């Protein structure tokens, strides 16, 4: 992977592995997300940022603040197949005070075609209290000089479904997986449950009829608490919908707590 | 990755991915055995072997038969940190009529040093029935020109870890992992959960403490029944002590064994 001639996008290509494929014999959604997450963690270190997925300059280190994902929205055309090589071109681009985002364009190496495309809402937080700030001037000047100044939106549309409103599951949910809980390998370097985890567990509630039957072309996904390693987390589903529709909930088996939401739309294959 | 210039072995590197470390910043046990699986699945296709984790002929295809691993054994001395290059180079060995075994050498790609190594016996059986056979010869012929005639072993001591009889964990339990289920992202291309999975769910039961100041440097697991996508799986942990440990995973129901086996940490 390398930073491209202007140094405001980052490139990097990858060969789909034996492991990294379903039943179609290619790439899963949640290979797609890790090596998103990838090439975002290869570009903050091109540039000297920090590496442990939050994205952080030494003033936000001092002050205990992190980059946090509020929301990711995945949309797939074509999954890679086992042995071929994809390219991903990730860019960052600061949103105000709101915070920032970072868009990804996947292409077919070989072809030169798009076959996917993502975007995702980053907020600042505390790390320790977990509250929220808009983002200050000072943070705001550094991460700038690695930006595009004008827009460059991987869903720029009119109408897209990136930016959607996502209302919550009301109960009883049509379909439900329980009691699934994060093992080590769920885990990052800092200890805590990786993001493209929660995507996992989102899709067990899916029946496996529709995942015989459908790709899955369009996934958004809202952020709202995290779980802990020792929290069991309840996956629920309904159907909203040719095309299938599917409305998300992940929360806490105990209380109900809220951790994720989020809505899925698959095509026919 | 390529065959080496004999055509006897397989190499490959790879860069070690920032989702694919722990705490310590260092690829996992799990990531190690992900990168044995797939530079032995690049070895089958190399030669034309089936793609899928049963590297068949079409004979073996017509008869419904499969190569199954009955034991794994990873000896590990330095895990390789986030962004450094491993190299592993792979072979197959015939062991007569009793199956196969597959051997890995992990290098450092900077140093060139041996940094881990890895040994597999793999056993033919029917994919339908579930019954073991042993080798038809005809098939026996068919895989011997991709494999060293000579003796090559990734552990050669004569009364090595890798080949010791492993004891059933008697109850009660010192530690235990209750209620384990694999989701999809467990499961291979064919629907049958990675055998990658089992090692996660044996490492579940060792308390987060060895984890936090012991670094693995052994594991043996011997594996003896299928977990299905439906199944769920206790995880128990007893200390036979470094430290040492005995292991049993076994479906939370009736108690059915899928798997034994023993780790060896060292302090750091
Ligand atoms: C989400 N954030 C804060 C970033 O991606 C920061 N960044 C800009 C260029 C490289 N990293
Ligand atoms: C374990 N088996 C059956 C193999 O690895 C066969 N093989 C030899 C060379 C490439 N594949």
């Amino acid at each position: 992977g390398s930073l491209t001639e202007d140094g405001l996008s980052y490139k990097e290509k990858f060969v789909v592995r034996s492991y990294e494929v379903g039943s179609n014999k290619t790439a899963t959604v949640e290979t797609i997300a890790n090596l998103l997450q990838e090439v975002g963690c290869n570009h903050a270190q091109s540039v000297g940022f920090s590496t442990d997925g939050f994205a952080t300059t030494t003033t936000m280190r001092k002050l205990h603040l992190i980059w946090v994902t509020a929301r990711m929205h995945i949309e797939i055309y074509k999954y890679p197949a086992w042995g071929d090589v994809v390219e991903i071109e990730t860019w960052c681009q600061s949103e105000g005070r709101i915070g920032t985002r970072r868009d990804w364009i996947l292409k077919d190496s070989v072809t030169g075609e798009v076959t996917g495309r993502a975007t995702s809402k980053w907020v600042m937080m505390n790390q320790d209290t977990r509250r929220l700030q808009k983002v200050s001037d000072d943070v705001r000047d550094e991460y700038l000089v690695f930006c595009p100044q004008e827009p460059r939106l991987a869903f720029p549309e009119e109408n897209n479904r990136s930016l959607k409103k996502i209302p919550k599951l009301e109960d009883p949910a049509q379909y439900s997986m329980i009691g699934l809980k994060p093992r080590r390998a769920d885990l990052d370097m800092n200890q805590h449950v990786n993001n493209v985890t929660y995507i996992g567990w989102v899709l067990e509630s899916i029946p496996q009829e529709i995942v015989d039957t459908h790709e899955l072309q369009v996934i958004t996904l809202d952020y709202r608490r995290e779980c802990q390693q020792d929290d069991v987390v309840d996956s629920l589903t309904t159907t909203t919908s040719n095309d299938s529709q599917f409305l998300h909930l992940l929360r806490l088996s105990g209380d109900g707590q809220e951790i994720n939401r989020g809505t899925t739309l698959w095509r026919k294959k």
